[PDB]
């Protein structure tokens, strides 16, 4: 009873009383006429450590949006974002949609209380009614939350931006360690009484919801599977009625010398040791479960080490500067450069004739062991984008429909001594696109071949290293010519495989609108992509030439997207520290290319050594 009576004192320090549950509730009716002029016939459920009342007092407000089955998640948030912008009643409003929960953060205007607008989350929903339930009935349960998350706080273990437990994981502990108890004071939804239950089929069952203080859950539209019901309180008329400072004292100890933390699983939904075996899940780092989320996994939130020593730790003791102006002559010199670099690395015909000997060869020899085959050539030799020394992509195709393939060619001896240099429709498709993208204008194949050459010699490019392919900086490039205020070209698309020049200034509006030099636009490209774009809030695609956030995606984690191959993503094995590297050189080139200098070309300006 001494230690019951202190952590009811931290309750009223730090716990959330009713003047702050309607101060909340009429958070939720503002909220109400600002969504219902654009979207009648959605609803708000109520739902975090409000309801529950487990949070602090000056907790979060987590509010949650439901829709019809008519409208989707992304569109309801968007127009839920408008709602909230123009309201002066709300202030400091951000869309980080890019969390694991889709939410529009906002700060009320007279309480000052951050408001987390979540949209169709069910399942955070239905967990808030478990821990409001038990709460009521489990009037000892409130204080050893607050009591126990008040202690993280100070441990600065309960944010989880840094890292830390994020609050909701905090509940699931303390409704655990009473149900540990040898003498229990909460019952198991799940258990072997239940007809055919065993431990092997754990993760089929599962809790739809909890009506009239019972819990219901369904094993694999109402259809006729085995179902069940249990109540949420143990039915005990001679408990004895035991401080609740004992509880938090020994919850203390049972997860700090009893229960091994490092190699079980917490779930509240079964007496049995749950081990990480069952789930298939690491044994590094804690593991807790959600009852109603029966696929969460804490390991996510918690990846650091040092962290996770850090929670046994304390839980014992309780027990880009501006450039110069540019100048006319140095624009003059910036567009010789340029033409220069295309006339020097633009294959002959000589080449292409060459390449095309090769194709046939190929097609010849492939046809001795496989009749009936075509060979296409594709990639920088046929994208209206040449490029000396350059791979030749090929793809193959047999009419009328890898190991046994490369068995044929060792058979002929030239394999290409002589040069020295499966159905891939896409490719081709997508070099046609960037053929009609380059004969527009001469200036395209200009910056193009630029680009080409400017990748070859800060050593990008290269798949293996991990760094962008050239076809993605080929895209990219096309995607500045298309950004930029003044239009150069227009968006192909919008003027197979489930995907879908002369009169384009009769369609196209603004054509020829955009009369500066080839230098200014590729010292524009720098500027734009390292002062002005921004990576992690904009995809880079080319087939529209409309904005494209990355959360629509999801691509969370250099992005850039194929014309055609939507769902594909080139930047997918970008490790950060190519990144760091790729724009590293981009840097230097502007500084190399955006600082004139009088008196003294090729050798100076794309220089290995000064531009890495």
């Amino acid at each position: 009873n001494a230690v019951g009576i202190a952590i009811d004192k931290v309750v009223q320090e730090f716990g959330l009383h009713n003047e702050n549950l309607e101060q909340r509730l009429e958070i939720k009716r503002i909220m109400e006429n600002v969504f219902q002029h654009k979207l009648p016939d959605c609803s708000l459920r109520l739902y975090g450590s409000s309801c529950s009342r487990l949070g602090f007092k000056n907790s979060d407000v987590n509010i949650d949006i439901q829709f019809p089955a008519i409208m989707s998640q992304p569109d309801v948030l968007l127009l839920v974002q408008e709602c909230l912008k123009n309201s002066d009643s709300f202030i400091d409003v951000d869309a980080d949609f890019h969390a694991r929960v889709p939410v529009v953060v906002c700060r009320e205007k007279q309480s000052g209380l951050l408001c987390k607008v979540s949209a169709g989350n069910e399942n955070a929903c239905l967990t808030t009614k478990h821990l409001t339930a038990l709460g009521k009935l489990e009037p000892k349960l409130v204080p050893l939350v607050i009591a126990f998350r008040y202690w993280a706080k100070l441990c600065s273990i309960d944010r989880p931006e840094e890292g830390g437990l994020p609050p909701y994981v905090f509940a699931l502990m303390a409704i655990f360690f009473l149900q540990q108890r040898k003498e229990p004071l909460l019952p198991v939804y799940l258990g072997s009484w239940i007809e055919g239950f065993s431990l092997s089929k754990l993760g089929n069952f599962n809790l739809q919801d909890i009506e009239k203080d019972v819990v219901i859950w369904e094993h694999t539209r109402e259809t006729p599977i085995k179902r069940g019901q249990v109540s949420l309180i143990l039915d005990v008329k001679h408990q004895p009625s035991v401080p609740v400072g004992q509880l938090w004292v020994e919850l203390l100890r049972f997860y700090a010398l009893e229960f091994n933390l490092a190699d079980l699983v917490i779930s509240i939904r079964v007496k049995e040791l749950v081990s990480r075996e069952l789930k298939d899940w690491p044994k590094k780092r804690i593991a807790i479960e959600d009852p109603y989320s029966v696929k969460r996994n804490v390991a996510r939130t918690l990846n650091s080490q040092p962290v996770f020593e850090y929670i046994l730790h304390c839980l014992r003791t309780t027990y880009l500067e501006p450039l110069p102006p540019l100048t006319p002559k140095f624009l003059n010199i910036l567009d010789q450069v340029c033409i220069q670099c295309y006339k020097d690395f633009s294959p002959t015909i000589i080449e292409d004739q060459a390449r095309e000997h090769i194709r046939q060869n190929l097609e010849s020899f492939i046809r001795q062991d496989f009749p009936g085959t075509k060979l296409s050539l594709f990639g920088s030799s046929k994208n209206g984008f040449g490029f000396k020394q350059s791979d030749l992509d090929v793809c193959m195709t047999i009419n009328g429909l890898i190991e046994e393939l490369a068995r044929v060619l060792r058979k002929h001896s030239g394999l290409h001594l002589r040069s020295g240099l499966l159905y891939n429709t896409l490719a081709l498709h997508n070099t046609r696109l960037l053929s009609a993208y380059s004969a527009i204008d001469p200036r395209v194949k200009y910056l193009c071949y630029t680009m080409k050459v400017f990748t070859k010699m800060c050593d990008i490019g290269d798949a293996s290293r991990g760094s962008l392919s050239s076809y993605a900086y080929t895209l990219m490039v096309l995607y500045f010519l298309q950004q930029r205020n003044p239009p150069v070209i227009p968006v192909l698309q919008e003027i197979v495989d489930g995907w879908n020049i002369d009169e384009l200034p009769t369609y196209w509006s603004e054509c020829g609108k955009n009369t500066e030099s080839v230098g200014q636009l590729w010292l524009g490209l720098l500027r734009f992509y390292t002062e002005e774009f921004d990576f992690k809030e904009h995809v880079i695609s080319i087939r529209r030439k409309s904005l494209l956030t990355t959360f629509k995606k999801q691509w969370t984690s250099i992005v850039i997207e194929d014309p055609f191959d939507l769902n594909h993503n080139l930047g997918a094995g970008l490790s950060r520290k190519m990144t760091n590297f790729i724009m590293k050189a981009f840097i230097n080139g502007r500084r190399v290319f955006g600082i004139p200098v009088k008196g003294f070309k090729m050798e100076y300006f794309f220089d290995p050594d000064v531009l890495t």
